[PDB]
């Protein structure tokens, strides 16, 4: 296995070099690929002639483009505030569940408030080994017979951990050994115990530039419990000059790169606010344009404007390049420009300041101050993403990298430094990179303001308007009738297309589309990235008051109940007893039928098989030898139909899960509708004949029972509606648009015979259900969103009431924390 790095100088390339002969990863060899600027490695890695480089940001952006198409794949993490740990996290979202549901696991937090590594389930006497996230090792679990199990112990802070490598196992002398506090985090001040030198660090350990201080000096304050470890743009001056940032118009600047964040964005975004720029649209030119009259002569590698390039001192045609054969290419390079007095003032960012706390610098700060170089938190140019290794979109070499960079980062490889210069490969100030989200792309990574603010700089970016409501569409036929919505509507609706509702939330998510509407399976997914419920679907045919006058009180909003149905006959079988006995499945999947039993199954039996937990069952959808096929009668006339997901399956859906019932089982998950449509003579077949209704009842989660009628208060859980989701700014948009088509075109509409949301000719449930009777606002309560939408029952059901499920690999994409300002 090979690992081509694309360099894009030959300081960078002799680096790398270095690296291949001293770095030694078994099974996967590196090798280094030299082009002459990041532009041109980009391309290189397009063409499959290198693998992976790493980014600034503002290149992670320029490299998602149908140009290039690269993604990030590995980053530094960072943390903006301080967090409630894991265990406490988890202890509270699960306390907060719905008590009806009994004998839930609630984790044991120790005296950091972290995870005991032996976890146990007190209703089931159950005990096992976990992670630091709390999460199971698998095939740990001891029962309650046994002794619990002998779990290793938790892994080890960063600074305990990085203490018991200095000291190397027998004090290290002569060395720096962190000074850590009693919850095993940074303290703030750190000091050489040989040197005598101090400085601050943040609670995970980063250095806080301008506070290194030699022994016998006054040491700066060092700031407690930080934990804002985004890095921030700043403006850095030499003491010497006396200008303020409002009147930078005519001076020499050193930029780290005409397309760097730091060097470009961020800079240029506060001279077009504060109008120090005459340019605001691309009508007035371009921005580098634009930078070419402000400054009278700079240092921006890239740059092509001929002013922009005066101050560079790159030989012949590396002059003015980005790359570090310009010797004023990036940060550092930026910093030495200022430091030989080529520039009166260098943008880069808050890593590259020097560590010393005297000195000649300061920070020109954007309010028309200037301040010490450690306040940078407060003088800066703004927060700016992380920077990132690229790759191909296909992500075809992503495995092959990122283990390589996990083995070299294990055996402690000269990844981050290099007597050839700075910032070559990686920036210098990188301590560990680590993979990012599998489905994360440039949008997700940078997150949507800092994504926006570049677009910005690149082309006018009209915004769609709020008066229109973009529909998005999953198939074709839903595509046909939005365009007939849309020619009716007078431009309020318009539509795109998708292949699923996840690729919808996306668009939404991108500022693509505006509005869809979602089953409840993918809600978990829509409210984690974000979305909100606008209105939802109420399906009540009994009653219309609430769609007639909007806003009344809603008696039953009308959703199924899933509940559990026995026979009035079977007076043992109770709710805690279901263990062993013989079950019968709508099918695998249904959500009355399954996923709410499933649910509250695993809540309560240590996530046991439903294979398992019960004896012989019927379930279509399940292996055919498994028990839970063998109640499967299949098809009277035999063809081979047996647990098969059809009508071929005598026992399949809700009519069919009810036939098991009567006929060979002792239970039935099914809608609380079933047992009402199939008894008192209402289904003619003769198996149902007679059966009358009050020969059943359904099991209440307390072990009691109760008639079929009382299901709204004796069911496993109710369903939430489907609903219409959206982005959070765009709810009341959203809902007042689509209140407005519903009194022209739903049920009552007064121009129903022009449109109808409600059917169509095209085909089944196109965009709504067919048997929505009107979409209702979404009353936003003050409380947790998932417990809002879902109901509490529902969440702890299905969710054990959980922030922290995974049914879609996007959420770990979406949820990704960005670095942006306000
Ligand atoms: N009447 C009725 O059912 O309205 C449904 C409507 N939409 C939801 N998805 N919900 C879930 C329900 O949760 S539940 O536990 O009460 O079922 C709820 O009623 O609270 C509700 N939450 C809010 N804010 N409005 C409600």
């Amino acid at each position: 296995r090979h690992v081509q790095w694309c360099t894009i100088s030959h300081l960078e390339q002799k680096k790398c070099n270095d690296l291949v002969g001293s770095c030694n990863v078994p099974d996967i060899t590196l090798a280094c690929v030299y082009r002459s600027s990041t532009e041109n490695c980009m391309a290189a890695i397009k063409d499959g002639q290198a693998d992976a480089m790493f980014l600034d940001s503002g290149d992670v952006y320029k490299a998602s483009l149908d140009h290039y198409n690269l993604k990030p794949i590995i980053a530094e993490p960072y943390s903006l505030h301080r967090e409630l740990t894991k265990c406490l996290k988890h202890r509270q979202e699960s306390l907060g569940g719905d008590k009806m549901v009994k004998g839930r696991y609630i984790p044991q937090c120790d005296e950091k408030g972290n995870y005991h590594p032996v976890q146990c389930h007190a209703s089931t006497g159950y005990c096992w080994c976990v992670n630091a996230n709390g999460e199971k090792i698998e095939g740990t679990n001891t029962t309650p017979v046994q002794t619990p199990p002998t779990c290793p112990s938790q892994v080890l802070t960063k600074c305990l951990k990085e203490r018991q490598e200095a000291l190397g196992g027998k004090i290290a002398i002569g060395r720096y050994i962190p000074q850590c506090d009693e919850q095993g985090n940074y303290r703030p001040m750190q000091c050489h115990g040989s040197t005598g030198y101090c400085w601050c660090v943040n609670a995970i350990g980063e250095k806080i530039e301008g506070t290194n201080t030699p022994p016998g000096n006054t040491q700066p304050t060092c700031q407690s419990h930080d934990w804002d470890t985004c890095h921030y743009a700043v403006a850095v001056v030499k003491n010497s000059s006396t200008f303020q940032f409002g009147q930078l118009k005519g001076k020499r600047s050193c930029h780290s790169g005409l397309s760097k964040t730091d060097g470009w964005n961020a800079p240029v975004n506060v001279f077009v606010e504060k109008k120090l720029l005459p340019w605001d649209g691309l009508a007035k030119g371009s921005i580098e344009r634009a930078v070419s009259k402000f400054f009278s002569a700079s240092c921006i590698p890239g740059a092509t404007e001929t002013n922009l390039c005066k101050q560079c001192i790159g030989e012949e045609e590396k002059k003015c390049k980005s790359s570090h054969d310009e010797p004023y290419y990036g940060d550092h390079g930026a910093f030495r420009c200022l430091q030989e007095d080529k520039g009166d003032v260098a943008f880069l960012k808050n890593t590259a300041l020097p560590d010393e706390h005297s000195g000649v610098y300061e920070l020109l700060c954007p309010d028309n101050t200037r301040k010490p170089l450690n306040k940078y938190k407060e003088c800066n140019l703004g927060k700016v993403p992380a920077d990132a290794v690229v790759t191909r979109k296909a992500g075809d070499k992503t495995k092959d990298i990122n283990d390589f960079l996990l083995e070299a980062q294990k055996k402690k490889c000269k990844l981050f430094g290099s007597p050839h210069g700075k910032d070559l490969m990686f920036d210098d100030s990188t301590t560990h990179l680590a993979p990012l989200p599998s489905e994360i792309d440039a949008f997700f990574f940078l997150g949507v303001k800092w994504y926006n603010a570049m677009k910005a700089l690149t082309e006018d970016v009209k915004l769609p308007s709020k008066n229109k409501v973009r529909w998005c569409t999953i198939n074709k036929p839903e595509m046909m009738k939005c365009k007939d919505w849309a020619a009716v509507s007078g431009g309020a609706i318009a539509c795109t297309e998708a292949s699923c509702p996840e690729h919808c939330v996306k668009q939404i998510l991108k500022g693509e589309a505006d509005a869809v509407t979602l089953d409840v399976q993918y809600m978990y997914m829509a409210l984690m990235c974000g979305l909100l419920p606008a209105v939802e679907e109420y399906p009540n045919k009994d009653d219309f008051h609430p769609c007639q006058i909007p806003g009344s009180t809603i008696k039953d909003f009308g959703t199924k109940r899933a509940v559990a149905l026995v026979k009035k006959s079977n007076k043992d079988i109770k709710w805690n007893n279901l263990k062993g006995k013989k079950s019968c499945h709508t099918h695998v999947g249904d959500i009355p039928g399954w996923v709410i039993p499933a649910g509250l199954i695993s809540n309560q039996n240590d996530n046991i098989d439903i294979e398992s937990f019960f004896g012989e069952s019927c379930a279509p959808g399940s292996d055919t030898n498994s028990k839970l096929c063998k109640l499967c009668i299949g098809d009277p006339e035999n063809p081979s139909t047996r647990c098969s997901l059809s009508d071929k399956e005598a026992y399949y859906g809700n009519e069919g899960a009810f036939r098991c019932l009567v006929e060979k089982g002792d239970v039935a998950f099914v809608p609380h509708t079933v047992v009402f449509a199939n008894t008192d003579g209402k289904n003619p077949a003769e198996w149902a004949k007679d059966l009358k209704s009050e020969d059943f009842e359904i099991l209440c989660l307390d072990g009691s029972r109760a008639p079929v009628t009382n299901y709204r208060g004796c069911n496993l859980s109710g369903l939430p509606p489907r609903a219409i989701v959206t982005r959070e700014e765009s709810v009341s948009d959203v809902v007042r648009i689509l209140i407005n088509q519903q009194s022209l075109y739903g049920r009552n509409g007064f121009e129903k015979d022009m449109f109808q949301m409600f059917s169509s000719a095209k085909g089944q449930n196109l965009l709504f259900n067919d048997e929505t009777q009107c979409l209702i606002e979404f009353d936003r309560q003050p409380k947790d969103i998932m417990e809002d939408y879902f109901g509490v029952r529902y969440y702890t059901a299905v969710y054990s009431a959980s922030r922290s499920a995974v049914p879609s690999e996007l959420i770990p994409a979406c949820t990704f924390k960005h670095c942006s300002n306000s």
